[PDB]
């Protein structure tokens, strides 16, 4: 007997922001999740996420990051959970040998972002704790920083519920029935209908979009993150150790200063195990790689951070072939909105994406172009 204006399937990073957008406008909204978000089975746990603005992956990302950033400052104001801490973000790599660093430096120049440029010994003088060869260069964004992604979800959820959004937890959606006039979901806990549907199931999008007759290659990856006891006089946020995303010989790594004395957190970005989200092994340390790829970085470039392993999390990316997101209406149903394929770099945009989703759902359009996220683009395959 339960008919909603909008149903959101998957109330994680994207879905919970979308639900908050909709509920804020008095849209009667049901959010359905396989768990009880924020949880540790998806792509949003491990405590912290980088947001940075000098986004070389495409010009369209730059305004989405800056809008997202403003929206995270707004969410900070609205809630008692902590959202954002402005640690700055350091990008470094070997000079002339890093398309990532080069593209980062261009987007900054091209969008007039405020940034510092440094190189070689300057990097280690500015942040003791960093040890790079004298041939490395860097670009520091002083105004970006670190999101607390689980708090962001919890905040969006509390605020959506306050305005009347319903969240059906521990309920896996199993199928979809889409008419021109409604949408329907089927679950072990019952069926629900609405005018509009947003689909944002994170890694499970790779198995479940076929239920909507779509065939999009989406590869989920096993991505671990470890938290290490650290020299606080070098890696503490309080001494301006930055968040970072850097390129070295064996690939790209990301990480976070120590907050509250808890330990530097680090992740290896360019490698992960190909997995299925239902059979992923979420134990940190089951492959020797989990800890060794991270120590290999630490001992070379951040040796005072290479302490006892305090904790590891196992999390998931869901890549498209072009590593761009998919944000678009279903091509055969204008009442179904798809958010998928965030490719290991979506969380920072999740506030802005929630806004864009809520617009697609309510109007079939959004205020700025979004064509690089087209579900009909050919490089998706
Ligand atoms: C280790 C790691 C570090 C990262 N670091 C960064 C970073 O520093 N900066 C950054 O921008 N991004 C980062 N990312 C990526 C970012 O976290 C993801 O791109 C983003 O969270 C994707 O959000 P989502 O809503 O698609 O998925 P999720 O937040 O996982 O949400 C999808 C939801 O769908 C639910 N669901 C699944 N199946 C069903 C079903 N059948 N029925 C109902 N519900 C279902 C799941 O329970 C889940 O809650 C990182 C990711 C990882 C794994
Ligand atoms: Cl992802």
């Amino acid at each position: 007997s339960t008919h909603f204006d909008v149903i959101v399937v998957g109330a994680g990073s994207m879905g919970m922001a979308a639900g908050y957008q909709l509920a804020k406008q008095g849209v009667k909204t049901l959010l359905v999740d396989a768990f009880d978000p924020p949880h540790t089975n998806g792509s949003h746990h491990g405590d912290t996420r980088i947001i940075r603005h000098a986004y070389g992956e495409g010009r369209e990302y730059v305004p989405l990051a800056l809008r997202s950033q403003e929206l995270w400052y707004e969410l900070e104001k609205e809630t008692h959970h902590k959202i954002f801490t402005k640690t700055g973000v350091l990008v470094f790599g070997p000079k002339g040998e890093s398309a990532f660093v080069a593209e980062t430096m261009e987007a900054a120049k091209e969008h007039s972002l405020t940034v510092d440029l440094l190189e070689g010994d300057e990097i280690n003088k500015r942040w003791p704790g960093i040890t790079v060869p004298e041939n490395y260069n860097a670009i520091f964004e002083p105004n970006s920083g670190v999101l607390f992604s689980e708090n962001c979800i919890r905040a969006y959820r509390e605020l959506a519920e306050a305005r009347g959004a319903k969240v059906l937890t521990h309920t896996r959606v199993e199928d979809f029935d889409i008419s021109p006039d409604s949408v329907k979901i089927e679950t072990a806990n019952g069926s629900y209908t609405a005018d509009k549907l947003i689909v944002s199931m994170g890694a499970w999008n790779s198995k479940l979009l076929s239920k909507l007759n779509l065939d999009i290659p989406l590869q989920p990856y096993r991505q671990v993150v470890g938290f290490f006891e650290s020299d606080e006089s070098k890696y503490s946020n309080d001494i301006d150790f930055p968040g970072f995303m850097v390129e070295v010989p064996n690939g790209i790594y990301y990480g976070f200063p120590s907050f509250g004395g808890c330990g530097l957190r680090l992740g290896y970005h360019t490698f992960g195990q190909k997995i299925d989200p239902d059979t992923i092994n979420r134990e940190f340390g089951v492959y020797p790689e989990d800890e060794s790829n991270l120590r290999a970085f630490l001992e070379e470039y951040m040796p005072g951070a290479n302490g006892e392993l305090k904790r590891g999390a196992v999390c998931m990316y869901t890549k498209t072939l072009d590593e761009h997101f998919i944000i678009d209406l279903h091509p055969e149903h204008s009442n179904v909105v798809i958010a998928a394929g965030f490719s290991g770099h979506g969380f920072k945009f999740s506030s802005g994406v929630g806004e864009v989703l809520s617009q697609l759902a309510l109007t079939g359009k959004t205020e700025h172009d979004i064509s690089i996220f087209s579900i009909n683009r050919p490089a998706l395959k």
